This record gives C-alpha cells, sequence and structure tokens, in this order.
C-alpha cells in the first residue's frame, strides 16, 4: 500500500476535500456532482459533468476515527460530497441497485431517496490504475461478501455519466485539491 497523490503531489488525507476529475488517459470531461433523474427529481445520483470546465463538487473521505491521518491505498473509507442537496438525507454515497438499466449505480442518501431501488452498503477504497503516475480507480466493497467491483463509468443520457459497478472499464480519475 501507499499514499493516494493528489495532481500538486501531496498526499490526500483526512479533512482534505477534492474534485474527483478525469485522468487524461481515458475518456474526458469534468468532475463529480449531482443530478436529477426521470423517475428522482431530488439530485441524489452521482453525475460526471460532460464539460472539463465544471469541477463539480468537492468529495471528502470518511474514515474510522477521528485523528488527522494521510490516505492510503489500504485505507477503507466512505465518500461524502461537502455539499447536500437539502431535499436528502445525506451526501454520503452508496450503490444502489437500477432495475431500468441492470447497473448498481452510485447516489447519495438513504433508502428512502431512492425509493424501490434496493440499496447496497458497503466501503471503498481508492486504488491504484494500471501504471499512470498518480492515477486511481475507485473500488466498492460490499457488506456481507467477500469481493469487490471496480467503478466505472455509464452515459444514460442524464446531463452526465453515471458511476457503476463493472468489471470492465474501471474510471481513471485524479484527484484535485480543492482548498
Amino acid at each position: 500500500a501507499e499514499p493516494v497523490i493528489d495532481t500538486d503531489g501531496n498526499p490526500l488525507h483526512r479533512g482534505g476535500k477534492y474534485y474527483i476529475m478525469p485522468s487524461i488517459w481515458g475518456p474526458p470531461g469534468g468532475g463529480l456532482r449531482l443530478g436529477k433523474t426521470e423517475n428522482l427529481n431530488c439530485p441524489v445520483t452521482v453525475l460526471q459533468d460532460y464539460s472539463e470546465v465544471i469541477n463539480g463538487l468537492p468529495v471528502e473521505f470518511n474514515i474510522r476515527g477521528i485523528l488527522p491521518r494521510t490516505i492510503f491505498t489500504d485505507t477503507e473509507l466512505n465518500i461524502e460530497f461537502t455539499e447536500k442537496p437539502n431535499c436528502a438525507e445525506n451526501s454520503r454515497w452508496s450503490l444502489f441497485e437500477d432495475d431500468k438499466i441492470h447497473k448498481a449505480y452510485v447516489g447519495i442518501g438513504d433508502s428512502e431517496d431512492h425509493p424501490d431501488q434496493e440499496m447496497l452498503s458497503g466501503s471503498f477504497y481508492i486504488k491504484k490504475h494500471g501504471l499512470r503516475n498518480n492515477t486511481y480507480k475507485l473500488v466498492f466493497c460490499r457488506d456481507g461478501s467477500s469481493t469487490c467491483s471496480d467503478i466505472g463509468r455509464y452515459d444514460n443520457n442524464e446531463d452526465g455519466r453515471r458511476l457503476i459497478l463493472t468489471a470492465d472499464l474501471p474510471y481513471e480519475v485524479v484527484f484535485v485539491n480543492a482548498s
């Protein structure tokens, strides 16, 4: 395991705030934010913006304990936007099963913010993606099972791309310190 490094060369740390941006080695666009989908009018769906000029919302990483710390590729964590729409219960990322497109996608809030979609409980890790310098992927590990899946993008034409569990094309990201 190694420290996760932001675009300035600085390790990620508890209490940092970061834009998650696409690495040049994969398809482009902008940062992560929230948006409504056709049957969820509260913006509780995580979306990657189509436009490179849109930084989106900063995320911060929730970790066991409270002490200041470096974040490593083996640090179990939860991911949260630093902002929350008031129609949502929380700003923490969870996976929800969408039966329309048959994908588990990333959203915020509780089960009632995504009615009739099963909510998966688990935690995230930030893993090195391939060998390009200081690029990463997000990995989600489900509570109750011993196996994890990569996070990749999926375009459902909702003014941005969703983040889904994939076995195929991990989203390769860099972390931009928002402060």
